[PDB]
């Protein structure tokens, strides 16, 4: 409804050269943690909104410890699917410790971006 505000996602709401240098100052005090972006996807219509936006993933966290999590944030029950996705791929079979994908799939202002949705394509 145009009666409503639009969501805006974290990039629109930090320009770039500010999301830099968070993570500068991030990585410089907490080099241990991941620093990653969770927002829910834009069509998105079965799934809450997250109470958070930014989170510092310990670094030996895998992924599906960080889909708990998260399920568990979004007080989702067992009935309710839920994808986490990053950069157009699901994340949802995998062990792969956070600090190795962040490697993998960080965007160039040094954040780690994902989106989760009850749908893993769309
Ligand atoms: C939103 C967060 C928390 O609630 C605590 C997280 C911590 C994990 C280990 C020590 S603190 C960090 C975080 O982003």
């Amino acid at each position: 409804s145009p009666e409503f505000p639009s969501e805006k996602t974290f990039k629109q709401r930090r320009t770039f050269e500010q999301r830099v240098e968070d993570v500068r100052l991030i990585r410089e005090q907490h080099p241990t943690k991941i620093p990653v972006i969770i927002e829910r996807y834009k069509g998105e219509k079965q799934l809450p909104v997250l109470d958070k936006t930014k989170f510092l993933v310990p670094d030996h966290v895998n992924m599906s410890e960080l889909i708990k999590i998260i399920r568990r944030r979004l007080q989702l029950n067992a009935n309710q699917a839920f994808f986490l996705l990053v950069n157009g791929h699901s994340m949802v079979s995998v062990s792969t410790p956070i600090s190795e994908v962040y490697e993998s799939e960080k965007d160039e202002d040094g954040f780690l971006y994902m989106v989760y949705a009850s749908q893993e394509t769309f």
